[PDB]
């Protein structure tokens, strides 16, 4: 729907991003001298109004404490109504660090990269878990980069053109499924390959299943991949299994997932097809690791801890800001 006019300024030019709940579109602000935003377009169906209001009453509360983004939450602008569609203008970012590795043929982030971007994600994402909220889908096409500039440095390792940061500052942005700790909890949240085991296993959770969610964002921007390709419950629970060990069995007993278990294991024939597809794609975490090296050790502590089965027992996001792994950023 491009040349269209939204609320008489917004000229859209572009498309960004497109999801359940409708399009993110970069529009041309004609009363802004011509400069450009990022414009939320919500469906006109229930479940997306009411997400969209929630949203709007989030980024309210947090742009009053924090409106200078201290903490990398996206800055909404304004919002406003349109043939019936919740619209949200926010600042303009760069691209998802999704489309980003995309866009770079699947490469990993370098290690001082992911250090950074981990530091500010750690540090958004803390502040919301501070202020009662739980973001519930992290993942990283809802991490952007404010400025997505790259460099050209040819590598003759992968012997092939690669695209450096020039910046890599980060915001995180979907404020739409933030819940409050008061507030009615989902069933069922997150995007499967960052989903917590409390979430899989409808145990309840709060602000733990956010970490990791992290913990599973870090490791792709690492390797480049997935360590979780399924989108099976049963079988991402055995590559869960597989990447960290045994299930605790109180979570185990807690349950009331029963077909997921046989007597009090995970009902899982390693020698059946899916069986032997987990075996070949997912091994224990450690084994990761493309270099021992102490850095590449410490992020892996870190990560490991992101992913404690437990949500009891898991690192909070405060910890995780001090983790030695963050060190060489001062
Ligand atoms: C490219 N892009 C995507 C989103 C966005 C926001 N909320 C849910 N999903 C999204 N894809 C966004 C917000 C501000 C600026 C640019 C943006």
């Amino acid at each position: 729907q491009s040349g269209d006019v939204l609320s008489a300024r917004y000229e859209i030019v572009d498309t960004l991003g497109e999801g359940a709940f409708g399009k993110v579109v970069e529009c041309i602000d004609h009363k802004a001298g011509g400069r450009h935003v990022a414009v939320k377009i919500v469906k006109n169906v229930d479940r997306y109004c009411e997400a969209a209001r929630s949203e709007i009453q989030v980024l309210e509360h947090l742009n009053t404490t924090d409106p200078n983004s201290t903490f990398r939450c996206v800055q909404m602008l304004e919002w406003f109504e349109h043939h019936g569609h919740i619209c949200i203008v926010f600042e303009l970012l760069g691209l998802s660090t999704y489309d980003f590795i995309k866009e770079n043929g699947f490469l990993p982030f370098r290690l001082d990269h992911i250090r950074k971007m981990a530091y500010q994600i750690c540090k958004s994402v803390n502040f919301l878990h501070s202020n009662k909220l739980t973001h519930t889908d992290l993942k990283p096409e809802n991490i952007l980069f404010v400025q997505s500039d790259y460099t050209e440095a040819y590598n003759p390792k992968i012997k092939r053109d690669e695209r450096t940061l020039i910046n890599p500052d980060i915001k995180v942005v979907d404020f739409g499924s933030a819940t409050y700790d008061d507030e009615h909890h989902s069933t069922l949240v997150s995007t499967r390959h960052y989903r917590a085991p409390e979430v899989i296993l409808a145990l309840g959770w709060s602000q733990p299943c956010d970490v990791w969610s992290i913990g599973c964002i870090l490791i792709e921007y690492y390797l480049g991949f997935t360590v979780f390709p399924t989108h099976d419950s049963k079988e991402h629970l055995a590559m869960m299994e597989r990447i960290l060990g045994p299930l605790p069995k109180h979570m185990i007993q807690k349950t009331r997932k029963r077909k997921y278990f046989h007597h009090d294991r995970l009902d899982w024939d390693e020698h059946s097809s899916a069986g032997r597809y987990v075996s070949r794609r997912c091994k224990p975490l450690k084994e990761f690791m493309l270099s021992q090296d102490v850095e590449h050790e410490r992020l892996f502590d870190l990560i490991q801890k992101m992913l404690e089965y437990d949500p009891a027992k898991r690192i909070t996001l405060r910890e995780a800001l001090k983790h030695p792994f963050f060190d060489l950023l001062k």
